[PDB]
């Protein structure tokens, strides 16, 4: 006799993170809203708008290189990556049939904030009657840079740069030579494979350097376009209704590895251009997440009864000996058999080219 | 024996907002067209044509800050956010069985009118010759700024600015330090959670501060794209055809609280430059919305059974008190228990990090 | 025992309007294909191609303002609205059970002609080699404006204006001033929804003032896009093989009132430049339609048994008594009671805020 | 107990087109792969790279008008269209049950070939750095025309102009002037549905007079796309994959009439800049087609019994005799009776405006 | 009572190319993961940074042409192909029922890396404010270049060129003159069906000669897209999520021929300037491919008991004898019968025209 309104799922509990702390159930949906700031430079921790006008969201500078052969960027001019780990729950586990649950990034909803700040056209940037000075404040132009990173493990990172003679800053930055400890090749300047990383710091690795590995992120979703130039106008579309897919060809998604979920980004915008010179301070504009996770039962990767090997292993001491492993490996070959074939006339046949 | 025409919905009766006060019945389909007229800089009120030229529809100027550190935008150059409230009749309640009906935003055609008038190319703008001052009067270009929104309740935004030294007036404009009474800090200009506002006065929130909030509208759905640039050409598309589905995931749409039907806009199209000097008024257009909405049940959100705690909150003081919320409050902790759960061992287990 | 090619339509008859003179049938579909011819500027009067060059397709020239405050667009300067009425035959009725057949708009092909036209880079334009007078003549370049709409009645209008102290001509030229016998207001600057028009003339609505209104063609499908700049490069597609749908939410599409057909047009393409001066003439390029229509049985609107009314009404002189409609109507209230409701209690309640 | 491999289509023969003359059966399908050379201004015959440079593939230069008055293009500078016939063999007839055999055109895989072709930056064109004459030859650039068709019978051009006061040459071009044997009149700068013409010679009909009819070419796909601009960057998309559906609303697509299939192109990519002067050659690049045809069941046209109408008008003298047909047809009025109505009242009633 | 994990592909074992000597079964898939890099310029063999910077991904400078007639473009300034071949294991065969396995390309997932590296605005680039040499370093600019292809066999090139009068080193560099012993002719500037190579060599076919051959590849897939001019900003999109289908219209894609999978690619971004002067290196990033293969059953194609005619063919002589193949053939006619048809008339008729 009454109207029935229509079903919609219905909402537990909301609030912070502390409302992860209730124990749902396995088909419950969580969605967690959350925020990164741009690492461009200038870091956040001097408050005061007068060191030199609180360049939090801008660079600090830039300085061009004296000659071919010496280049320092001076680490307040770098952009660099984003990243932010949440720590979710512990979920159930199945020790008996080998089997665990964890958390399933299912679905994103990401939007770049605050795009209207470029109107504004006053300011004491370049004029565009430079003649008389006088216009308006040219607003932020340039390269732009938009890349942002789902996933269940630090955004795994591969090293490129243009000139490779480029002397960075030997702390509070992390470059190929922080990782392989030699100098930077010529082969750093088109694919290295040994010029790897992860994306653990945030402010710390430079977004020139360091690029989404094609070969390696399999439980991260990462999605970048760039747009070069010295006045490309900037183009953003920000909208409330938009969602991402985050589930892949088997129709998974990133689980989370332990129980961490990692938000990568890095959001450039162009350049602001002051009025004494031509300093070219960058711009960058917070980016905005909301992911959708689930509970997913998986196999249980460790056989944790290798607590046991790990018992032998933390008694046994630490051996040297001689290299089985690496490039002079004194292994000569391994061979496995498991079954009975047919005795084989040459058993040494292959790919003949 | 004879033809049957083919099936359409029966416009009861049309004409202004009186005829929603015709009681229809359950199935019904009402279509609202409104339009809002651009709040960029100049108001409405001096409708007399020779003060500086009417700039209603543009901006009074723009004024270059006069060093790094003050800067003062001068309230009738900063285009604002343009909203409407349209008021609906109330519907059916179900005070027995507790349910209410309330109007749901189903779809919306919207379209940015007059944009053949740039191709106004007679005029006092700066020429395309400027050594001779003659070819065309320059139309206008440079950065374009589109943002609409249709909910049930005011637009939520979010405060981000360019520098944060920028002394807007305090009246006649309500910026970040309008809502937060102190000043604005450097986190101002990245993503401050506490620069929070809504959409509630028209011509009054400029788009250079207040972006839609990306965390909040839940309510209401929102359409925006930004591109930069000082020359970058103007494109619009007009069309009879085309309309936009305000349902989200569930297949709601928003829900009209109280009744009021919320509808914001901005929409920026570039410049135009004047001749003795580069002055830079801006230029906006008017938007037209079509919103098409139905009838909803839906579970009543307030037990108005609560007027009887509202009694009781009424006639009791307003105490202070010591505090017990915020962030010194003095709750030390609260529990909650339903059933009976078997013993557990150590009560205090959490995510193990 | 013979192959059986595919069926296809079946064609009666082609040639021209003469056709339609041929009483077909209820499941008969007509393709009519016309094209419309630039009304921009220069009348198509004068075929000698010695008064001033035939500007026939383009405009006269351009005549910036002479000051802030006095501006004469000299009519043959304006671009201007295209279009045609096609006049169909009269179709079936059915009095006895009221019903009437109309005609019904169901497809449009529609094509801008003559794109490679602007391939002629010999002729007197201003070179690109501005110090030498070298190079090419440059080609059309600029503000782009496309617009075209099929109805069944004529496309209503909307006036938006830049500059509103613009003063145009009173003869050979509708503008604002025109409809509304007043001056234009600010108001006009923005939106005024008195400022409407529909488009009956050809060549003498101006495309900078009136604009196709999106609150009212219902019988019509209009469809454009503006691309603002002054070196804009300009961007057709023709092709042979896309159509496009007039058919509405109902699948009902545009039906003919009376029994014409309506063809509304503008294809802007650009400025060229003189040399001597900067003179602009506008280039427009002429548009093929190719409408497919259909019979529909409808639901005839007029009683004209009204006929009796119209004998009541011309015999009953001309009075003008009190107003009893407008704004100083003298009407107090009007109520309808149809049926029969319980007794109210206030019988007088509404929207309560 | 053997694998079975997929089926795919079975290839009798391939070769030149010496192979269609093979009677393969009803369901047999032919591709054809062939291509189209850019007949852009200097003719391929003078095989000697030393003339001037041997243009073949651009312009041979461009000169400017003398005044607004004279204008002369010098045939070698205007690009026309390229155009080619392949001719298929003869295929089944049914002059006992009244129907025909043909070729049809079922899809069409096309490609501009050479765009890396336009990397070539060194050469002796105009610098980058004008002032020292260094940097890079500037590559292609400007106006960029895209046109393919593919039909049963020649592409159906309409003609359209700028200036009609431009004087071609009278032989090796195929202008207006040369079908209607008079001048160009300014109607030809707008839309004269009497400037048709079609594409049966190549490089002999530019294609900044001739433009596909979109009013006449039904039995011909063309597809094309214009950019305009002086320094517009070339963009292009080749591709092995992708492939044109050539069939129409019906599902037949283009039959080839007798039993040719004609492909039409134009592909000019921008200008080349010289370096003493500002000369301004054309490039273009040559379009390969793979036409992908079946046989089709059809219905004779042709009721060849009309030989004995031949007849008779072979034996029958050519009289000239008074106007029966045109525009001074001395015919009154032409009337077909075929049953019987019931008798009319007035029986001339019409479309009554 | 346990739960269940959801159903994934198995992986049997992952590593190098090693892990393909596991013979695994007829529906396993592999899945392989390489990169290319830029062969553009500068060789890779010169490691130390000092000779002239290791311009290993540039190349080494740019040499305008002398004179109109004499261009030579110094080897290392040529952007050219990229090439790999992977070799795969052999597979099974079934001499008895002629049959035979081989590799399917089904998938790829392509990637340009490192367009982050063009955010290097420090450096010894030619600056923004060239009258101060301030501001930024000029990032890459100009015409991109973007070509990919995964086939069975070595991509098919075609010959076509600028000016055929450059004279290209005869060593180092594979151009037209070394495939076609002599010299270039006009034809080659729009196309010559003689101009026809194949892509073995890696880091030799500059692709301003080499372009992909649309009528010959038949086993190859390629991608490939063109942006002119000289300051177009790069555009560049990486994804994790996306690949394309190999599979053509029988729904087959690559074979492997031999074993061997071909991967081809170039990607040019754009140009760098020097200060001093304009030099004008080009850049070009690395590409990743992860190519997703199967098997498939296929009919054998060799009937290797022609070994028996290759027994023939070895043990008789090389005879020289008199033309029966190429254009002075002395076969008249070949003429071929099978069957019996009823006795034609006149045997000789065709396609009559």
């Amino acid at each position: 006799a009454c109207p029935r309104p229509a079903p919609v799922p219905k909402l537990l509990i909301k609030g912070g993170m502390e409302v992860l702390d209730l124990v749902t159930g396995p088909d419950s949906v969580t969605e967690i809203e959350a925020f990164l700031n741009p690492r461009m430079g200038q870091p956040p921790t001097p408050e005061s708008l007068t060191e030199g006008g609180q360049y939090y969201g801008w660079s600090r500078g830039i300085n061009l290189a004296t000659s071919d052969t010496e280049d320092s960027p001076e680490n307040n001019t770098l952009p660099t990556w984003s990243m932010a780990k949440l720590q979710l729950p512990m979920l159930n586990e199945d020790l008996t049939c080998d089997t665990l649950q964890m958390w399933e990034a299912v679905s994103v909803k990401t939007e770049v904030v605050g795009s209207g700040s470029l109107l504004d056209v006053h300011g004491f940037n370049k004029p565009t009657d430079t003649v008389n000075t006088k216009g308006i404040s040219t607003p932020v132009e340039g390269s732009q840079y938009h890349v942002f990173a789902v996933g269940g493990e630090p955004l795994d990172l591969q090293g490129l740069v243009t000139d490779a003679r480029t002397k960075y800053k030997e702390e509070g930055v992390v470059t190929i030579k922080t990782i392989t400890k030699k100098d930077m090749v010529n082969k750093d300047q088109v694919l290295n494979p040994i010029s790897k990383a992860k994306l653990d710091k945030d402010g710390m690795y430079p977004v020139e350097i360091w690029h989404p590995d094609p070969a390696k992120n399999e439980n991260t979703r990462y999605f970048g376009n760039y747009t070069g130039g010295t006045t490309t106008p900037p183009v953003l579309q920000f909208t409330n209704t938009l969602t991402t897919v985050l589930l892949d060809e088997n129709g998974v998604g990133p689980l989370c590895k332990g129980e961490g979920l990692y938000l990568s980004c890095v959001d450039i915008m162009g350049w602001r251009v002051t009025r004494n010179y031509d300093v070219h301070h960058w711009r960058g504009l917070p980016r905005y997440f909301k992911i959708t996770l689930r509970k997913r039962w998986v196999k249980n990767p460790y056989p944790m009864a290798s607590l046991i090997s790990s018992l032998f292993n933390n008694m046994l001491p630490q051996v040297q000996g001689q290299p089985m492993e690496g490039e002079n490996t004194q292994v000569e070959e391994v061979r496995v058999y498991d079954g009975t074939e047919p005795v084989p006339g040459d058993p040494d046949m292959t790919r003949y080219v």
